[PDB]
């Protein structure tokens, strides 16, 4: 869907600031700062598993640009896994959100933050 | 979810962006030029309809900025009317794209593209 490589960046830096978004605005809610409403978290989780799975496909070859890495087009297998992987970590959250659980939901998070930065240290540029 | 104006409007900006192109990578397909596939288009549709409903909570009041014109403030209940006008046209879509109908499709499309017309011509800036 990308006339050019600079409309597949722009589209997946702006997939990519609104998952920022829908993740980071529960991390008070993970703290204990903000309650805890189960069927909000529930909601917010399905809008971040929609926005989870959109920023892999405008990485397609000849993308180059941007702050992504050259690696991601070296090792296909490699990149895909990393993708994969986050996007299961999302399941893992999106079920202790719809099981309306707490404990089950910081863990999850943790664990889905720690895949962000999985990424972003074999793939993103500084 | 925002700790300043500026975050609101960059939320608000890469939601429209990605409605822009869900929205607009279907053209091909509405005018013939790239074939009809209905699950295809149900799934693209599924994820528009999600997005659709994204930017308006990034602008909340005292968010001015971005290419936003200020009378969205001074009238709050009219620009709530277009942007619901706005998801009632892609609910539309959405019952078209569901059914399989590229007919109604067509139709859909058309009136979802004048909507998106009708808010800017109000609402955003040159
Ligand atoms: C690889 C499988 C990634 C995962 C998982 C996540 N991100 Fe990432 N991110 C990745 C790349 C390669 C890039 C650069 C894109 C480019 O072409 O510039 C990024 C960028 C971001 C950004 C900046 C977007 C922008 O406005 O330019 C943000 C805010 C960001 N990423 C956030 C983020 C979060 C919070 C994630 C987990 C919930 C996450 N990313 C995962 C690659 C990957
Ligand atoms: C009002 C109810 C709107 C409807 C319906 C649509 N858009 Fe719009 N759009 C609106 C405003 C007020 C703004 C400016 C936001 C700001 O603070 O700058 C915009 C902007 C856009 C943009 C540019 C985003 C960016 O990168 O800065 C695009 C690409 C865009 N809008 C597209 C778009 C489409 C395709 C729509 C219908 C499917 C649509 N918008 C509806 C207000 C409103």
């Amino acid at each position: 869907q990308f006339a050019k490589p600079e409309d597949a960046v722009k589209y997946r830096q702006s997939a990519l600031t609104l998952m920022a978004s829908h993740f980071g605005r529960m991390t008070p809610v993970v703290k204990g700062q903000a309650p805890y409403d189960a069927v909000q978290i529930k909601a917010n989780v399905e809008v971040l598993k929609t926005l989870s799975a959109l920023p892999w496909a405008a990485f397609g070859p000849g993308t180059e640009g941007g702050d992504a890495r050259p690696e991601i087009w070296s090792d296909a297998a490699s990149f895909k896994q990393k993708q994969q992987a986050f996007q299961d970590n999302i399941v893992k959250l999106s079920a202790a959100a719809d099981a309306g659980d707490l404990d089950k939901l910081r863990a999850a998070f943790g664990d889905v933050g720690a895949s962000c930065k999985a990424c972003h240290d074999a793939y993103r540029k500084k």
